Order: C-alpha cells, then sequence, then structure tokens
C-alpha cells in the first residue's frame, strides 16, 4: 500500500512488482551493461534492504531522545527493522546487532540484559544497524546528537565519509581512499566546551568489503594514509565508514562484550558438551555467519548460555567483538554507507535524503 504513520508495511509489499528503488548512481571517478544486468537480482536484494534501512532510520530520528534507555532504543529500532524487512529466518532479517555506542566509544556497543544506561542530552550516539535480503547486507550508520556543540565534529565526519564515497571506484587503490578521507577530516577544527580540537580520524578503525552473509569479506578501507595499495574490483561491495575523534584517534577494547559472530572460515565442529552443543545449534539455525548479540539469544528463550558462549569463543568457533573506545573524555562520530561497484556505475545504495 502506502507506508503507515509509524512504519509497519514490509518493503516488499510497498513494491509488489519486486523491483526496488535504486540508490544514488554515480559515474566512476555493451558488455558491461550486460554484465550489470546479469546480477540485477543481487542489486535488487541490496536495494530492498537499503529501503528498509532508510525507512527504519527516518523513524528512529523522529523519536530518539535523551531519557530513553539504550535497551528501549535498540528494541524499538529492531522491532521496526524486523517488520519492514519481513524477517524470515536467514532469507531476510537483521544483519547484525544495533550499535548505539556513546561518547568516547566508537563502535560495537549494544546493551546486554540489565544495562541501565540512559541516553543523555550531551551524549554523542552512533547508530549503526544492518539489514539484509538473502545475505545481501546493508551496513549504514549515522551519529545522533542533541547539543549543537558537536555540529562541526559531525560535519567533519560526514564530509570525510562522502569524500571516501566519491574517491571509491573500480581500480582505485584503497590507500588513496584512506589518504583522501584523512585530508578532508583533518581540515576541520572544532570547539567543544571551551577547548579546541583538530578532528582526527580513528586510525585503527576501517571500512570493509562485504560478501554474502559476510559483513567483513576481508578487504579493509583505511581512513588514514599509509595503508595497502590493493585495488577495489568490479562487483565488490564496500561499507565506506569513517570515524572522527577529539581524543587520541585510537580505540581499544573496553566495557562488557555484547557482539559475537561465527568465524566464517570455521567448518563443522562436532561438540558433545550439551549446553555448548545446543548453543552452537541455536547460532547456526538463527544467525549462521551473521553477527548476533546476547539480547538476541535472550529473545530466543536461551538462558545459562554465557559459559557455552565463552567455550565457543575459546574454541575459535565464535569471535567476540567488544566495544571499541577512545580515551575517557573524548568524543567520537561516525557516518557510513554501503556502495555497490556495479559494472556500469557506482551505486551508493544506502544513500537517502537524510545523509
Ligand atoms: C563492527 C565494525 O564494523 C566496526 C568498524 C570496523 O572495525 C574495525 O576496523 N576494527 C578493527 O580494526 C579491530 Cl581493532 C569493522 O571492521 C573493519 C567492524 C566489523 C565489520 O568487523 C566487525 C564485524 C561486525 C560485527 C561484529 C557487527
Ligand atoms: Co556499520
Ligand atoms: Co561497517
Amino acid at each position: 500500500k502506502v507506508q503507515t504513520d509509524p512504519p509497519s508495511v514490509p518493503i516488499c509489499d510497498l513494491y509488489p512488482n519486486g523491483v526496488f528503488p535504486k540508490g544514488q548512481e554515480c559515474e566512476y571517478p555493451e558488455e558491461k551493461k550486460a554484465l550489470d544486468q546479469a546480477s540485477e537480482e543481487i542489486w535488487n536484494d541490496f536495494r530492498e534492504a537499503a529501503e528498509a534501512h532508510r525507512q527504519v532510520r527516518k523513524y528512529v530520528m523522529s523519536w530518539i531522545k535523551p531519557g530513553m534507555t539504550m535497551i528501549e532504543i535498540c528494541e524499538k529500532l529492531e522491532d521496526c527493522s524486523r517488520k519492514l524487512i519481513k524477517e524470515n529466518g536467514l532469507n531476510a532479517g537483521l544483519a547484525f546487532p544495533t550499535g548505539c555506542s556513546l561518547n568516547n566509544c566508537a563502535a560495537h556497543y549494544t546493551p546486554n540484559a540489565g544495562d541501565t544506561t540512559v541516553l543523555q542530552y550531551d551524549d554523542i550516539c552512533k547508530i549503526d544497524f544492518g539489514t539484509h535480503i538473502s545475505g545481501r547486507i546493508i551496513d549504514c550508520a549515522f551519529t545522533v546528537t542533541f547539543n549543537p556543540k558537536y555540529d562541526t565534529l559531525l560535519k567533519a565526519v560526514k564530509d570525510a565519509t562522502n569524500t571516501g564515497i566519491k574517491c571509491a571506484g573500480i581500480d582505485v587503490r584503497l590507500c588513496d581512499v584512506g589518504e583522501a578521507i584523512q585530508e578532508v577530516m583533518e581540515s576541520y577544527e572544532v570547539e567543544i566546551d571551551g577547548k579546541t580540537y583538530q578532528v582526527k580520524p580513528i586510525r585503527n578503525l576501517n571500512g570493509h568489503s562485504i560478501g554474502q552473509y559476510r559483513i567483513h569479506a576481508g578487504k579493509t578501507v583505511p581512513i588514514v594514509k599509509g595503508g595497502e595499495a590493493t585495488r577495489m574490483e568490479e562487483g565488490e561491495v564496500y561499507a565506506i565508514e569513517t570515524f572522527g575523534s577529539t581524543g587520541k584517534g585510537v580505540v581499544h577494547d573496553d566495557m562488557e562484550c555484547s557482539h559475537y559472530m561465527k568465524n566464517f572460515d570455521v567448518g563443522h565442529v562436532p561438540i558433545r558438551l550439551p549446553r555448548t552443543k545446543h548453543l552452537l545449534n541455536v547460532i547456526n539455525e538463527n544467525f549462521g555467519t551473521l553477527a548476533f548479540c546476547r539480547r538476541w539469544l535472550d529473545r530466543l528463550g536461551e538462558s545459562k548460555y554465557l559459559m557455552a558462549l565463552k567455550n565457543l569463543c575459546d574454541l575459535g568457533i565464535v569471535d567476540p567483538y567488544p566495544p571499541l573506545c577512545d580515551i575517557k573524555g573524548s568524543y567520537t562520530a561516525q557516518f557510513e554507507h554501503t556502495i555497490l561497484l556495479r559494472p556500469t556505475c557506482k551505486e551508493v545504495v544506502s544513500r537517502g535524503d537524510d545523509y
């Protein structure tokens, strides 16, 4: 039909012909048109996931406010995402947990059960969430603030992400994208609570290629100079994300872990320990190689799983991804889009009218 007041109509019911809206198509900085058309069903799956992402994040921006708990924020967002993507096992769903990392924490925080953290007026919150259709994943992220003191820091990082998106292309060196992002990000100076800062890229955070059911397909997109001259290739899909900070510009692991994901390269492992075997079956059935969090195990009715989960991490079957934070007192911001390197053009598939 038409989408409802608070979104509830699945994207596939809005586009009944099964053809979803294109993102922003860009020229790069016969045969290829045929080759582009041959993968049309893949691009269409990314576009369905991207339209869900656009409609969920517009909804989130309408209601996210200080005073809400982080758990309330993530559950309200994920509810909407499950409805709009028309969650169906591993065929359509949430690609990874909702990040809502605060202040000096830049990535990989979502609340676990019992977290009483409440969003504050002065917080800078990075909302990073993913949708997929048939394993075609959209990773797209933006920063929420309520105090205008952070506006230039957000503009710096938004400009740096758009610079990396403009620089990207077939046969472009990943190191050149990094150098370009850093030049733009470091051109910004900000003043927050009477202290001035030159905005710094977080040098040990990166964008990444994306593969089917594989949020990180192994190529990294640097956000500072000095990286690898490995080239981007036709048909690849990339999350172009940049992170800016007022602190050291380096993150370390910190706080409790919430995010986990099966190692993509680990095959079947026979397990006899009963609780560990059951938890691995739950993971394989519900997530496969997609990332999950502890709240997502709780919602499936699992309990007494933390030792089984530690066991799967210690075996190397599952990897933990703890929150990544700069120094105490620092402020970090993030913007990200997913781009498709199609044969005929570069498509910023997750681009909206918002960012
Ligand atoms: C979650 C995240 O997308 C965060 C940004 C980036 O992290 C890093 O660059 N990390 C490091 O260098 C470790 Cl010190 C992404 O990796 C390039 C990272 C991502 C894709 O690897 C995780 C896997 C995804 C989930 C746990 C959601
Ligand atoms: Co992301
Ligand atoms: Co990403």
